[PDB]
Formats: structure tokens, C-alpha cells, sequence
């Protein structure tokens, strides 16, 4: 019996909306994706099935797709047998056209999914009449890519869905496309998920979502009442309401009604500091956010530093963008093993995090989830269980049992209780 339906919004098209009251933490929803793949940077370095990191096999035919094991390897070969004469006849695709090219192959070889159990690929929002030229050109580029790309597996419109239309399909892709995130919250994958396209955005939302692998939970954040609409953030939490209005009329069609755009809530806040310095470290982490979505650790760690710790002029820890700086230098350290200097910068974005995720949000469950794990190694029992307690607080209503990083929470905190308990 869902606790969720579709409806007809009155002004944000369809929606979803709660049939039953529902807590925070209360499973909404769950959904394997339509179709998905991995994102450009983490090609062969997670497992294009599971996206999981490793060490990889590759596909012998085609040489892109690789896999942690054979059993994803060979579990994929279904879903990427068609691609894969394409993968090698050509020159890497965008990842937007990959994914549409394996959107086809599902609804023309595979069974009705039951990620289009409340709305399909066919019922998603366009956008099309309101699309700007320049839009409208970059998508064409995208069709012609496609056409391209896909030209070994699809020649005529008898090998696409009934009556399916390119440019259309990638109007869709535009405006619903999921980035797949992996449990430590690196993006890795892009995917659609029909049915959990239905949510509207909210940047103070009720609801959210997180990755299990290709796997999407949703799940309440807040009270919600019956008929209540549901909503998620489509959007990372460190943005100001200029750079939320720039990508949602970008990216989504729409202009954004919520409290928080009316007032520019915490915006001030988020640009504490020096102008000219924190331009600057924005500018930076173009190039900081490149390098690590392709998991270069490094070289991450080194430009972060050169701004941590620099020799002129510094940002305070609120400032989004030296926030988005210590938390890449974190990660870093995280996966190089620099577990002192680590637990340095996590440390520091715990007060910031608490500002800028209110509520119950993953990535604050996660941040402090590894934080407490870090306190933990260092012998810091008392600390760390009071982060692991924290993270769980959050983590049981933004994961929750069906999402197995709650598991390895569970081992922190009866690890970290009985060091207390021999103390
Ligand atoms: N610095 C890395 C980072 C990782 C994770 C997050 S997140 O967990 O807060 N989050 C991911 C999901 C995303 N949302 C979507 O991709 C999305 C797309 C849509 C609908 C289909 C348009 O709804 N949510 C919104 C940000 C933010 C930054
Ligand atoms: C993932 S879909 C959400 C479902 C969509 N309303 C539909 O009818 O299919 C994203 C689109 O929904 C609309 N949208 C989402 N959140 C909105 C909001 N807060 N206000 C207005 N439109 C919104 C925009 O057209 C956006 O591109
Ligand atoms: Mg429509
Ligand atoms: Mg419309
Ligand atoms: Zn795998
Ligand atoms: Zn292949
Ligand atoms: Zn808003």
C-alpha cells in the first residue's frame, strides 16, 4: 500500500503528495533507476554496475565499461550488450547521452520497469515551451551526438519507442536527471528515475533522497500531513539563492517560491569574509571539484591546502566556498590515510554543517559519520560516540535500515560503546 501519490499541482505541474500522515525517516519510496550510468570521471574508477570503488575488469569487446567482479560484469552484459557495439565503434559520449542511449535499450528490450510504476520516461516534463534558443541548440548538438554515437544499434525511428522524439527525450533527460551518489557522498553516476521524478523541488524540503548504489531510498525528513506535497532539494545545500536561481532557471525551467528565495536566507552568511578572497577560492574550486570528481586525491589535497593554509588572506569556515574547500581536503585525506589532518578539517566544518543543513540531511549524517569514525581511530572514545550518536540521530531518518551505511554506523557506535565500557 503506497503512502505516496501522483497529482496534478497547481502551478508546478504533477507532483507527489502523502496519502497517510508520515514521520521523519519513514520510507517513502524505493526505486532502481530507469537507466543510469556512470559519470565521466568516475569511468573506470567505480564498477559501472554497482558503483562501487576498487582494480577494475573492463569489458573485452568494447574496453569502457568496467566492473568490480565478474558477477557485475556478467549481470550487466544485458543492459550493456547493445551499448557496447556502439561504445566501440566510436570518442567518449556526454553522459546524458549514454544514458538516454541506455534508456532506449530498456524500453525497447526490457520489461515494463517497475521504476515507471507512478510515472514513466513518456509522462516526464520537457519543458520544451519554455526552453531558450541557446537551449534549444544545445540539445540539437545532443541529438546529433546521439545519432552519432548510437548510429551501430539504432538507424530509424523502428528501432526507438513509438512515436519517441529525440530532442524531446533530451528535454526530459535535462530537467530529471538524478546524480547518483555514493555512500562518502562522492557523485558517481546519473540516472532516471521515473516515478521519483515526480517530486518537486524545495530548497527547505520534507523529503530526500539517498543512494545505496544505483539504488534510491526516499524517504520523509519532516511531519508530513496527508495531501501534503512532497518535495526534495534538487540542489547542494552550499548555494546561495542567486546560484539556486541560476541553476534552477538553467537547468530546471523555473523560478523558486520557497521562504528561503524570498528572504536569501543565509546567503549572507554563506559570503562572510572577503570578496576578492573568496572570488578567487570559487574560481579554485573549479578546478579542486574537477580533479576530485576524478577521484584525484592528491592533487585535491594539494590546491586545498595552498587555501587553507595559505599565506594570504583567509576565508572564515562559513564561507560556502572555503566550507566546500575543507570538506574536499577532508575526503582527501579520508582516501589518502591522512587520518590526523582529516579529522583537522572535518572538526572544522562540523558548526558550518550544523548551520547549513538543517533538519535531518544526508550529507550532514555523513560528514559527521566520518568525523566520529576518525575520533574513534584517534581514541577519542567519549567525542566520537557523542558524532557517531549524532550521525545515527540523522542517519536513521535520512538512510535508515534499508541503507546498509547505517549497518557500518551501527559497528562505529558498538565499537566506540564498548571502548567506553573498558574505560
Ligand atoms: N559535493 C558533492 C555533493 C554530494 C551530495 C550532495 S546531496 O546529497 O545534497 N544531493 C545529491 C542529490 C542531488 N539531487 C539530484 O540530483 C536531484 C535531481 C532531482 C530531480 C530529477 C530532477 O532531484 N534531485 C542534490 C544534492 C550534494 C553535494
Ligand atoms: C523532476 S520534475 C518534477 C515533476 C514535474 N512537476 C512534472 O510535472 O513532471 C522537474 C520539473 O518540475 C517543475 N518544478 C519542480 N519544482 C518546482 C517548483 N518548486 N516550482 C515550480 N516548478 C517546479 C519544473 O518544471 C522542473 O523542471
Ligand atoms: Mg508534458
Ligand atoms: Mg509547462
Ligand atoms: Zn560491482
Ligand atoms: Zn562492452
Ligand atoms: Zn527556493
Amino acid at each position: 500500500p503506497l503512502k505516496v501519490e501522483k497529482f496534478a499541482t497547481a502551478n508546478r505541474g504533477n507532483g507527489l503528495r502523502a496519502v497517510t500522515p508520515l514521520r521523519p525517516g519513514e520510507l517513502l519510496f524505493r526505486s532502481d533507476p530507469l537507466a543510469y550510468t556512470v559519470c565521466k570521471g568516475s569511468r573506470g574508477v567505480v564498477c559501472d554496475r554497482c558503483l562501487l570503488g576498487k582494480k577494475l575488469m573492463r569489458c573485452s569487446q568494447c574496453r569502457v565499461a568496467k566492473y568490480c567482479s565478474a558477477k557485475c560484469q556478467k549481470k550487466a552484459w544485458p543492459d550493456h550488450k547493445r551499448e557496447c557495439k556502439c561504445l566501440k565503434s566510436c570518442r567518449y559520449p556526454p553522459d546524458s547521452v549514454r544514458l538516454l542511449g541506455r534508456v532506449v535499450f530498456k524500453l525497447m528490450d526490457g520489461a515494463p520497469s517497475e521504476s515507471e510504476k507512478l510515472y514513466s520516461f513518456y509522462d516526464l516534463e520537457s519543458n520544451i515551451n519554455k526552453l531558450t534558443e541557446d537551449k534549444k541548440e544545445g540539445l540539437r548538438q545532443l541529438v546529433m551526438t546521439f545519432q552519432h554515437f548510437m548510429r551501430e544499434e539504432i538507424q530509424d525511428a523502428s528501432q526507438l519507442p513509438p512515436a519517441f522524439d529525440l530532442f524531446e527525450a533530451f528535454a526530459k533527460v535535462i530537467c530529471n536527471s538524478f546524480t547518483i551518489c555514493n555512500a562518502e557522498m562522492q557523485e558517481v553516476g546519473v540516472g532516471l528515475y521515473p516515478s521519483i521524478s515526480l517530486l518537486n523541488h524545495s530548497c527547505d524540503p520534507n523529503c530526500s533522497i539517498v543512494f545505496n548504489g544505483p539504488h534510491l531510498l526516499l524517504r520523509a525528513v519532516r511531519d508530513i500531513e496527508v495531501g501534503e506535497e512532497l518535495t526534495i532539494c534538487y540542489l547542494d545545500m552550499l548555494m546561495t539563492s542567486e546560484e539556486r536561481r541560476k541553476q534552477l532557471r538553467d537547468q530546471y525551467c523555473f523560478e523558486c517560491d520557497c521562504f528561503r528565495c524570498q528572504t536569501q536566507d543565509k546567503d549572507a552568511d554563506m559570503l562572510t569574509g572577503d570578496e576578492q578572497v573568496w572570488k578567487e577560492v570559487q574560481e579554485s574550486l573549479k578546478k579542486i571539484e574537477e580533479l576530485k570528481a576524478h577521484w584525484k586525491w592528491e592533487q585535491v589535497l594539494a590546491m586545498c591546502q595552498a587555501i587553507i593554509s595559505s599565506n594570504s588572506e583567509r576565508l572564515p569556515d562559513i564561507n560556502i566556498y572555503q566550507l566546500k574547500v575543507l570538506d574536499c581536503a577532508m575526503d582527501a585525506c579520508i582516501n589518502l590515510g591522512l587520518l590526523e589532518e582529516a579529522l583537522f578539517y572535518g572538526t572544522r566544518t562540523m558548526e558550518p554543517y550544523r548551520i547549513f543543513f538543517p533538519g535531518s540531511h544526508p550529507v550532514r549524517g555523513v560528514q559527521v559519520m566520518k568525523v566520529g569514525k576518525l575520533q574513534l581511530h584517534q581514541g577519542m572514545f567519549p567525542q566520537a560516540m557523542k558524532n557517531l550518536r549524532l550521525a545515527f540521530d540523522i542517519m536513521r531518518v535520512t538512510h535508515g535500515r534499508e541503507h546498509s551505511l547505517i549497518e557500518d554506523l551501527i559497528l562505529l557506535l558498538e565499537e566506540c560503546d564498548a571502548n567506553i565500557r573498558a574505560s
